[PDB]
C-alpha cells in the first residue's frame, strides 16, 4: 500500500537545465535596499489579510507598493523573494523592486511598482462574458509564464488577482505559498485556500504539480461564468470533496483514487458514497446563460478534472476557443 509517483506534462525539468542557485532559495543571501528612500503613503487594505501601504521612494519620487510580511519561517521569506526575483518582468506577474527590514518592528517588507487598487473579488461578479474571456487569458499569461520558470502559485483565487480597472492591467499576486517544482518531490496540502483546493490536496496526494493552478482557476472560471461565489462552497476540507463530487461525479473520483493508489480513510469513503455526475447546464439560470457557452463549458470541463495529468496545461488553455476571439482584443480604454 503506497501513493504512486507522478511527474508533470510539461515544463518537468525546468529548473533542474537551471543552475543550482535559480531555485536554492535556503542558500540564498538577501541583498537590502535603504530604508529610508521609502515613506508610507496609506494603508492600501488587504482586507486585514495582509499590512499593505503606498509608498514614495524619494530616490527616484516614483509611488511604490509596500507590502510589509506577517511574521513566518526565514525559510519561507527565502523562498518568496527568490521567486519573485525570477518571475520580475514576466507577463502580468506583480514586479518586485526592492527588499527591506522595518526598523521599529524587525519585519521584512516588499517593495512592488506601481498598483491601483482593485481586487477581481468585488469585480468578477458583474463583468461581460467578453471581459471574462479577457482577464482568464491574461491570468494565464502570468500562469504560463511562471510555470515555465519552474514555479507553482499554489493560491490561485479572484482575491490574488489585481486589476487597473481604467488601463485593464492584471497583475498576478500573492507568491508567499509559491514553490518551485521539482519532480518526485512531496508538497505541502496546506496551500491554497479550501474553495479553489484541488482534490489532490484533498486526498492527501502529495507529489501533485503546476497542474494545481489550473484546477483553482477552473474553479475560478466556474465562479464568474455562473455568478455562484464561490462555486465549490465546501463548509469543511472533507465537505470540499463532497461539494466537488456531487458535481463531477463520485465514479471519477475513485479511478484517480485508484490510479494514484491513495489510501483515502474508508469512513471518509462512506460520506462521499455515491453521487453521479451532474452536466453544467443545471447550474444554468436566467442571470447567468448570456455569461455561458458550449466553449465556456467545454474549457471549464477540460480544467474541472480529478485526474490532474488530464487537465489542460496552461500553453493548451491558451489555445482554446473559448478565448480565439478575444486574442484579437483591440485594447479600446474607453
Ligand atoms: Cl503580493
Ligand atoms: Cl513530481
Ligand atoms: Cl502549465
Amino acid at each position: 500500500s503506497g501513493p504512486v509517483p507522478s511527474r508533470a506534462r510539461v515544463y518537468t525539468d525546468v529548473n533542474t537545465h537551471r543552475p543550482r542557485e535559480y531555485w536554492d532559495y535556503e542558500s540564498h543571501v538577501v541583498e537590502w535596499g535603504n530604508q529610508d528612500d521609502y515613506q508610507l503613503v496609506r494603508k492600501l487594505g488587504r482586507g486585514k489579510y495582509s499590512e499593505v501601504f503606498e509608498a514614495i521612494n524619494i530616490t527616484n519620487n516614483e509611488k511604490v507598493v509596500v507590502k510589509i510580511l506577517k511574521p513566518v519561517k526565514k525559510k519561507k521569506i527565502k523562498r518568496e523573494i527568490k521567486i519573485l526575483e525570477n518571475l520580475r518582468g514576466g507577463p502580468n506577474i506583480i514586479t518586485l523592486a526592492d527588499i527591506v527590514k522595518d526598523p521599529v518592528s524587525r519585519t521584512p517588507a516588499l517593495v512592488f511598482e506601481h498598483v491601483n487598487n482593485t481586487d477581481f473579488k468585488q469585480l468578477y461578479q458583474t463583468l461581460t462574458d467578453y471581459d471574462i474571456r479577457f482577464y482568464m487569458y491574461e491570468i494565464l499569461k502570468a500562469l504560463d509564464y511562471c510555470h515555465s520558470m519552474g514555479i507553482m502559485h499554489r493560491d490561485v483565487k479572484p482575491h490574488n488577482v489585481m486589476i487597473d480597472h481604467e488601463h485593464r492591467k492584471l497583475r498576478l499576486i500573492d507568491w508567499g505559498l509559491a514553490e518551485f517544482y521539482h519532480p518526485g518531490q512531496e508538497y505541502n496540502v496546506r496551500v491554497a485556500s479550501r474553495y479553489f483546493k484541488g482534490p489532490e490536496l484533498l486526498v492527501d496526494y502529495q507529489m501533485y504539480d503546476y497542474s494545481l493552478d489550473m484546477w483553482s482557476l477552473g474553479c475560478m472560471l466556474a465562479s464568474m461564468i455562473f455568478r455562484k461565489e464561490p462555486f465549490f462552497h465546501g463548509h469543511d476540507n472533507y465537505d470540499q470533496l463532497v461539494r466537488i463530487a456531487k458535481v463531477l461525479g463520485t465514479e471519477d473520483l475513485y479511478d484517480y483514487i485508484d490510479k494514484y493508489n491513495i489510501e483515502l480513510d474508508p469512513r471518509f469513503n462512506d460520506i462521499l458514497g455515491r453521487h453521479s455526475r451532474k452536466r453544467w447546464e443545471r447550474f444554468v439560470h436566467s442571470e447567468n446563460q448570456h455569461l455561458v457557452s458550449p466553449e465556456a463549458l467545454d474549457f471549464l470541463d477540460k480544467l474541472l478534472r480529478y485526474d490532474h495529468q488530464s487537465r489542460l496545461t496552461a500553453r493548451e488553455a491558451m489555445e482554446h476557443p473559448y478565448f480565439y476571439t478575444v486574442v484579437k482584443d483591440q485594447a479600446r480604454m474607453g
